[PDB]
């Protein structure tokens, strides 16, 4: 793709090819914890990932995605602000060149080292491609990563990154259990937003968890060794693949907790 995260094709340029970049419900945003409204009508999230089937990990030149079999209700998200059942299709991360940046959402202007996005689509629309054209088509669970202790359940991912260093490489990636990426608490903020990469469609109910997970410096270091470029092209390290916070405009962030 022509878009990317550099000086000449990065997020401040995206609106020329994707005019929705300046839309009314763009993501990410800063979550102002004192202005977020506690909504006691929000239900607990229901995450059912015991039957998840991972298939493949791939470097798509802007992040790396772990892809799941979503041809049946095997790993689903329900409850919270959602209606209906949303199936997990892929997860990926955004991270920085240094530990003090990398998350897309911020919490009272605080940046975290990275942000994990678990992407799910509304099974009433039949496939992911139809779901992205609907205002309630996707639900993305966002989880912040801070640097501290290692996360053992992430190690299987960091160990295969060597095999998908450059854009377009993929590897088999089976029997990965995404339950090892979840914090203890499922308390969350939710708001209506968009994909944070092109095509930036406004089809996302965001569900951002309050509690970060900790990963080790050595674990996030290995993310920073991947490349944006394809094999044989000049080396450009895959770092700072985050979009800056966008205006909230006419939107309220709701919290599941006080
Ligand atoms: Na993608
Ligand atoms: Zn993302």
């Amino acid at each position: 793709h022509h878009w990317g995260y550099g000086k000449h094709n990065g997020p401040e340029h995206w609106h020329k090819d994707f005019p929705i970049a300046k839309g009314e419900r763009q993501s990410p945003v800063d979550i102002d914890t004192h202005t977020a409204k506690y909504d006691p009508s929000l239900k607990p999230l229901s995450v059912s990932y015991d039957q998840a089937t991972s298939l493949r990990i791939l470097n798509n030149g802007h992040a790396f995605n772990v892809e799941f079999d979503d041809s049946q209700d095997k790993a689903v998200l329900k409850g919270g602000p959602l209606d209906g059942t949303y199936r997990l299709i892929q997860f990926h991360f955004h991270w920085g060149s240094l530990d003090g940046q990398g998350s897309e959402h911020t919490v009272d202007k605080k940046k975290y080292a990275a942000e994990l996005h678990l992407v799910h689509w509304n099974t009433k629309y039949g496939d992911f491609g139809k779901a992205v054209q609907q205002p309630d088509g996707l639900a993305v669970l966002g989880i912040f990563l801070k640097v501290g202790s290692a996360k053992p359940g992430l190690q299987k991912v960091v160990d295969v990154l060597d095999s998908i260093k450059t854009e377009g490489k993929s590897a088999d990636f089976t029997n990965f259990d995404p339950r090892g990426l979840l914090p203890e608490s499922l308390d969350y903020w939710t708001y209506p937003g968009s994909l944070t990469t092109p095509p930036l469609l406004e089809c996302v109910t965001w569900i951002v968890l309050k509690e970060p997970i900790s990963v080790s410096s050595e674990q996030v270091l290995k993310f920073r060794k991947l490349n944006f470029n394809g094999e044989g092209e000049p080396e450009e390290l895959m770092v700072d693949n985050w979009r800056p916070a966008q205006p909230l405009k006419n939107r309220q962030i709701k919290a599941s907790f006080k």
